[PDB]
């Protein structure tokens, strides 16, 4: 089909990038990736991107060990500038124009984040992928994801997951209002993240980016992932 | 067994961070660091530390990928200051006080680096660690160690390795002239590093740090490792 | 009587900075505060505070006119570190010894915040001063006042009110949980903010500012206002 | 009527901005300027402007208390910010281009100032609002409004005032030079600001911004207000 | 054996203070001789601070008469007083002063950012603070930079160091001036912004010949050498 | 009447090339002959960046001499290639050139903080670039800054100006020589350090006399003039 969405913000946990040895960085992976967001920008949608950094950095021995958990956050803050510094490159080299800001000024390295340059970016046509997530400490790249979304006024939040959609458990939701999601108790993002998305209306789409052309699907389609939005009885 | 210097610039790769298991960074080994250091600052040394990034990032397959190495060298960056981050925290359970000065302003995270300013924290007795290179692409952390070694004015630069020093490839040599090292076509670390600490005369030891008790030993004595300075012909003193 | 905290984190709305004449900042108000400030202080206890920015910006009409919310957002970051400049000189003209730290790097005007560099100063018995929020929109000064007590390691955060504490809408509640407060669905703070102080157990103290010596009372005992904490039943 | 400049740098105290209520951003009033700077705009001529911040901070009580003077010209340098944050998003909703700059770093919220980077947007046809003054405190807006002038090369600077121009208190000045104003002892800014004016030849123009048509007038014509500028004896 | 009349002093030196004979540069002996001078006073329990000229490194006329933009040749002066100011502070540690420079412009790395609480905070710790780079602004000159920074840490008063006695008719030196004589009879003191900015905020001013080794010491321990500018 | 023979390259120039006949400061007539020269270089779509030496300006023999910690020497060595940069940047201004200056220091207000995929964007939009501070770090020459950034923004090539024709022997001229071969003969080009980067990352050189007007042209669309160093 054609686009649903003008502009979109895709969240990719930084486990999208591994490789079956479940670590680090694959170029294989990262290339794929980079050949699915081309093809959405010469279909004339606006992408903005946001990383996680569990691939190269994941807390919990550290944690364990008593390591104080915003020395962790910082770690993991500076685990996604790097994964956006390989997109960024990954995208050049895929002959797409791309621009990494960062929530910390990083001279020399890349962009430092303001949302109207992002928004100026972004109808410029070139991919902006958001790193250091909101700078601070116990906010989950999904409130970042939320956040910037709602920022850059992104039609739609795509939550790149290993599965297709949301479960009960196995039955797949297609459609979940966000009253219907806390309701039946759901899991989709931590509340703080899932209340700023309700706050602010902005729907989000969960669906399964290790399949490739899934995400094709979701930007031209109702169909693939589950869809979480506002319900119907509130406005018209 | 008392102290031979007063200042030291410890250079760790980030490997040393590195668990058997093979990846990231080992809270037992960390701690064990930490202990360790923690006995040469009770000792009266002035320590600062000197990371590097291969435990957390190694840019080969992505290199081959075509990877820009400017990339892949602000990337080896970030991931310094990630360990560095690790080795305060560290520190600070082992009732160490360390601060973390990094070639970015990394506002809200640690400090900005200033040579002078480090001098005062080690005169201080705090230990310092150094993250994010030189903020340049192309350098090595060994050129980061000679760099800031020279500049904070350090004894030494103690290059911890997992070997015991400086083999012909096998017998170990305990002593080396700068001169020697190049004649004997020797590898101690790349040129430009050594090129620095060549013109500047700054004393480098390459000892095994996966030894418990090496690092004391190293820092309490003229035996352990092999030891590259000037050689006696050019001058007295 | 003695102060039953080591470290505290006071959260003030810039409403509790203004006077009967509706806006700014009202200097006997002002003075006053700085005295009680004063006063933990000499007790021992380390304080820091955030301060809000309402009595220098309402957004409601300028919103109604179509500001984007962003910009709302950072112009009340913005009165937050003039209402924090205003705190920091009456600390210093009552002779307390404060220092203001900025979400934004203000070079000139004040220190850039780091967690760990205002621990460094609560320890050294300095009152910090916290503005310009997270640096980010669309989270309240409450969310702040529980992220900043989190990260500098506070006892307790203590959200000044205009009111006695927490009502049923009047009863007022002397002691509630976490759960009682959603159960009941009283209005304490927005619920980010609850949640981040919930999921990390900080305890909250509402109380009345406006009342003098009620801050004194909340620091050194348990009677004052409304606690609300982690339930008895988990562990 | 076309207008006699190229380029201009648009003075307007915070109290420009501040309702009849007498407080704060009265938008309509902000809407009403935006709007005025757009019809400027759409004549071709670029458009800086300096804003004050007094509708949202007067320091007079903190003062009279004991406030050090330092700390509360950075409280106005930060009011000065508000409003150009409010300005900014006021010209983007009447469909014009504009920037914000500010003498501090604001990482997130707007661009730093660089005077070759303004004079490079306002050939671009964007409007720029600076903000926070010089960074500096003892300094007025008004010197702020000719020394930014001066950097981006302005043909002139306008202060926006309530009154229709200079005074005896009573007979308007059409024209008065540098050396009319202190021989007669007018008061149109403050020592330094008219200072720096003078020594660089920066024309002023003082007129009544509170008369909507009064903008476009002084932009496209010698008549309203008064003018200051360099005698012709030199 | 005479004792300080001030507890805090902003000392204003021209670039041109440190150049040597050959009437350029920095001379190494010269910058010395004030590092021992400054070490006096500190000595003597008198807070310093130092604001530092760019002339004796960037002249801008030649350049100026070719047509540079005003801007840009005073920002190169700016950062001609930061390597004033990174050799004073050097001069400084090497006489023992404990010194901190700081700059209008973040330097990372190189020096301290200015922030009027902590050079205050400085100054009584009894550290010489050293300030560079002016205002930041163009237009705006040493003695304006001066003026400013003299009133923001708190300063007693101003001393500008000159290479003449105090203030001349051009022979006759004067030895006390209000600000409105020293207008009235067209005195040249320094620019009108700068002198306003003094007179406004009632911050004295001292004119002396710091050429001669003892004067600034004369100065700070004394009420004769050089022409005192005061309020009337 | 020869067409250039590099698409991008990076033009190093030690701060003395600036200096008028009486050995000092910045010459505005030698400065705008180089202006105009660059723009020829960019009216044929050469794509021109700049590196910058300091030691018109300053020279630390002296000051070392007395003591001065070589790097607060190195810090005021970079400040003084900013001011030179921003001569430059006025220069080519005046000379109808687009021009930035990049610096590796932060200096808000004064010019454009150092970005390597920035820098290459200016670059491919026919801007010239001048690059100042050098790294940012003490005890590294201006040639190292001149083959870092020429390897960064992936330079055709790096042109060593200086006041002579080539490399010689200490007198015979040298054409053409390897890297091996300038270690061999112990050839004086430039530090080790900056040339081990250079052949490590295989980037050309070509050493010319700057001081001749039109040599730079012969450079850039010929293969002659000068001294090449490459790869064997």
């Amino acid at each position: 089909s054609q686009p649903i969405y003008k502009r979109i913000l895709l969240k990719l946990s930084g486990e999208a990038l591994q490789g079956e040895d479940g670590l680090g960085i694959d170029p294989a992976i990262l290339d794929r990736m980079a050949v699915e967001i081309k093809e959405l920008v010469e279909m004339g949608v606006e992408v903005s991107v946001v990383l996680g950094g569990g691939n190269l950095f994941r807390g919990a021995k550290l944690a364990k060990a008593g390591m104080n958990r915003v020395v962790g956050d910082h770690m993991g803050m500076l685990a996604t500038v790097m994964n956006g510094l390989a997109m960024r490159d990954s995208l050049f080299r895929a002959d797409v124009n791309a621009k990494l800001m960062s929530a910390f000024q990083l001279n020399g390295i890349c962009d430092t984040y303001n949302w109207s340059e992002a928004i100026k970016m972004l109808r410029e046509k070139r991919v902006v992928i958001f790193s250091a997530g909101t700078g601070n400490p116990f906010f989950t790249t999904d409130s970042t994801a939320c956040l910037r979304g709602i920022e850059i006024e992104a039609d739609v939040v795509l939550k790149a997951t290993k599965v297709d959609g949301v479960y009960d458990c196995a039955k797949l939701y297609k459609n979940l209002s966000y009253a219907e999601v806390i309701d039946k108790e759901l899991k989709v993002m931590d509340l703080s993240a899932f209340t700023l998305a309700r706050d602010h209306g902005m729907p989000i789409r969960v669906f399964n980016m290790g399949k490739p052309g899934a995400l094709r699907q979701v930007v031209t389609g109702t169909e693939e992932g589950t869809t979480i939005c506002e319900g119907h009885h509130h406005h018209h």
